[PDB]
């Protein structure tokens, strides 16, 4: 744990870079926020608060930022595509009056691809008009600011409805954060992003993915069984430090296997998800004591290793959606990273050496 305390101390040394870059991202996003609102389709648009350290700007990696644009979409009806559990067609209840988004209708359903293609069109126009920002390739739109800072921009529909039934069994925080907290969180809105399902070797370009990204800050910064966890000197846990270490381990591993880019498909979303599953299995604050940093880290890596070997990682909100399914990440990649992480844990993480 001496080695892990050192790693965490070094990471603090790059707060300024992160914080000034974030501010750079914050400017651009506010620019874009103005233009979208001129559009009859996007005037109910606004920034969704999804960050644990910065309000509108979540950090997905050392020079990678994630920002979400919510759009209030009333009277929304869902029909689940096949049995994906996470992907849905979007309809409306009736025609109360003909809504603004009607331009992206195809029959009764709302076209993920059409709405996305106008979102992307508006953002690129403003991108030309002083910081040097461009667009990148490929659920998201992507910017490159000053050639060093990457920003992912995700349009989300905001539904204030009851969560779909696939989430009935997710958010298994009861023995940890209590059943009351799960009830309060399940009363917040949920979000639908235009991530297209993978069918055949193409995509179904009218499906929307459910998104609970905004719940992370709600739990990350209110993370203990005790309501006052980490609010006083007598209640320090290492929950946040293990999450940082988990992310950093994957960042470092992806940087070294960059030659053949084997770890292309893994991201801190997987890491977060396995982390919170471990919080579910270890619900007591006494299980995350700060002097146990080493053993708590090994818990998290072990569980991550289990997911990789069994090729199974449940969406934290949708237990029947397998983030490590073969439809998403091929078998060679999962096999590969099992081997790398097996090694790292069996040899005391030499990837953290100096
Ligand atoms: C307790 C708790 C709370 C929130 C999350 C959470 C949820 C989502 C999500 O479901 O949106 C997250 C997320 C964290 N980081 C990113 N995303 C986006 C979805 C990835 N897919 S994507 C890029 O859109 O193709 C987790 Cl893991 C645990
Ligand atoms: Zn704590």
């Amino acid at each position: 744990a001496s080695k892990l305390r050192a790693v965490l101390e070094k990471l603090k040394l790059s707060r300024d870079d992160i914080s000034t870059a974030a501010g750079m991202v914050k400017g651009v996003v506010d620019h874009l926020l103005l233009r979208l609102k001129c559009d009859s389709a996007f005037r109910g648009v606004g920034l969704l608060n999804t960050g644990s350290y910065y309000e509108h700007v979540k950090i997905s990696a050392p020079n990678e930022f994630d920002v979400m644009f919510k759009l209030e979409v009333p009277r929304i009806q869902l029909e689940e595509y096949s049995n994906t559990r996470a992907y849905y067609f979007v309809k409306f209840k009736r025609n109360p009056k003909e809504n603004p988004l009607s331009q992206f209708l195809e029959g009764e359903i709302l076209s993920a691809s059409k709405m996305l293609s106008k979102f992307r069109k508006i953002i690129k126009e403003e991108i030309n008009d002083d910081t040097d920002v461009i667009m990148k390739r490929k659920p998201a739109v992507t910017l490159l600011i000053s050639e060093k800072i990457s920003v992912d921009i995700t349009l989300a529909l905001e539904s204030k409805s009851s969560w779909p039934a696939s989430t009935q069994e997710g958010l298994r925080i009861q023995n940890w954060l209590s059943a009351k907290v799960r009830k309060q969180l399940r009363l917040k809105p949920f979000y639908l992003v235009p991530k297209h399902a993978k069918e055949g070797n193409g995509f179904q370009e009218e499906t929307w993915r459910l998104s609970f990204s905004h719940i992370e800050k709600e739990i990350l910064n209110n993370h203990g069984k005790s309501k006052t966890c980490c609010e006083n000197k007598e209640e320090k846990c290492c929950r946040k430090d293990c999450l940082k270490l988990m992310k950093y381990l994957l960042e470092q591993l992806k940087e070294r296997f960059k030659d053949k880019k084997h770890l292309d498909k893994f991201s801190s979303y997987h890491v977060k998800t396995a982390f919170f599953h471990v919080c579910t299995q270890n619900p007591q604050d006494s299980q995350w004591d700060r002097k146990d940093l080493g053993l708590c880290f090994d818990n998290c890596v072990t569980y991550f290793l289990q997911c990789l070997r069994t090729e199974k990682l449940e969406n934290y909100f949708i237990p029947e959606f397998n983030l490590f399914s073969s439809n998403l990440i091929d078998k060679r990649s999962k096999e590969f990273l099992t081997k790398q992480i097996e090694y790292e844990r069996n040899n005391e993480f030499p990837v953290f050496d100096e």
